[PDB]
């Protein structure tokens, strides 16, 4: 079995000529030549079977990605693992090789308005499909958006995804949250579990702002600082938007703050297209009930060059986790991953 930086990276004879790319959320990632399709591919190594949380997220990613089929969502091409549960230690997930991600691109490259518009269209096109399946991505951010050499964009990492559950979205003030801090909607810190589609639109709004300036719009350094970044640009919420927050600890926190005025978008982004800033405003709305939905966002004048609902497909059915993955033991989740990956065995 081949090794990479002194570690087993055991992808059978189908995949050869490994080149270390780097580490990701799950573990080691290499490119390799796929001797069947005659193209280089990306392979990530996962070792999740001791920890219930890595198990849960790995199973979530696999079940979703195998069920989804969309041009702006990364697919799984192949999964490599041992033939029996007893011998299964690692799982290798094979995907299309992509030149870069939007995180790396934003660190190194100025984007033309045309590139911003095209990227945003593709993000929303993919998001339309995910939401149509009643799924929330819940961790949209530049590093989860992959690009190829021709700027085709694919959303990746469904490890934190959930089935939407708006009726159970309410929580108390300062409730801990898992998803990446700088892309968290204000309501996460106030009264939301992130179980509604509006959570993902906020993240997309944050990504659009980051494309406009190459800098994160709300780089909070800790849980509550994230809310204070957001309010520093949006300004103080209105009476009406405050009244929608029934929880007294959250309400009274907001009432305790000094009055902050809105920073106009055209002063933060003096080079931006005015239609881009109109759409940005609508995605970065404080009140999640007033926030634009994915289909409205696609229909916004900024995206007129691309908008075509007949070419923005939806999922054939809503997605469902058959068992509640949250309280399954470690051995049961390994068996589930074994079963979910069976279709790739010879
Ligand atoms: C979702 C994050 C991710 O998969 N990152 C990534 C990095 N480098 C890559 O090269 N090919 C692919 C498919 C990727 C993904």
């Amino acid at each position: 079995p081949e090794m990479v930086r002194g570690q087993v990276f055991d992808v059978g004879p189908r995949y050869t000529n490994l080149s270390y790319i780097g580490e990701g959320a799950y573990g080691m990632v290499c490119s390799a030549y796929d001797n069947v399709n005659k193209v280089r591919v990306a392979i990530k190594k996962i070792s999740p079977f001791e920890h219930q949380t890595y198990c849960q997220r790995t199973l979530r990613e696999i079940k979703i990605l195998l069920r989804f089929r969309h041009e702006n969502i990364i697919g799984i091409n192949d999964i490599i693992r041992a033939p029996t549960i007893e011998q299964m230690k690692d799982v290798y997930i094979v995907q299309d090789l992509m030149e870069t991600d939007l995180y790396k691109l934003l660190k190194t490259q100025h984007l033309s308005n045309d590139h911003i518009c095209y990227f945003l269209y593709q993000i929303l096109r993919g998001l339309k499909y995910i939401h149509s399946a009643n799924v929330l991505h819940r961790d949209l951010k530049p590093s989860n958006l992959l690009l190829n050499t021709t700027c085709d964009l694919k959303i990746c990492d469904f490890g934190l995804a959930r089935v939407a559950d708006p009726d159970h979205d309410h929580t108390g003030f300062l409730t801990e949250y898992v998803a990446t801090r700088w892309y968290r909607a204000p309501e996460i810190m106030l009264n939301s579990k992130g179980y509604t589609k509006s959570i993902d639109i906020w993240s997309v709004g944050c990504i659009l702002a980051e494309m406009l300036s190459n800098r994160p719009i709300f780089p909070g350094k800790h849980y509550l600082d994230q809310l204070n970044h957001i309010l520093g640009i949006l300004g103080s919420p209105s009476q009406e938007d405050l009244n929608c927050i029934i929880n007294l600890k959250a309400r009274n926190y907001l009432l305790s703050l000094p009055h902050k005025n809105k920073v106009p978008w055209n002063r933060l982004f003096p080079n931006a297209d005015s239609k881009a800033l109109d759409l940005l405003d609508k995605m970065l709305t404080f009140n999640p009930h007033k926030r634009i939905e994915v289909e409205q966002a696609l229909a916004h004048p900024y995206l007129e060059q691309y908008y075509d609902p007949s070419d923005e497909p939806i999922a054939e059915a809503p997605f469902k986790f058959d068992m509640e993955l949250d309280d399954l033991p470690k051995e049961k989740l390994k068996e589930l991953i074994f079963e979910e990956t069976a279709r790739f065995q010879p």
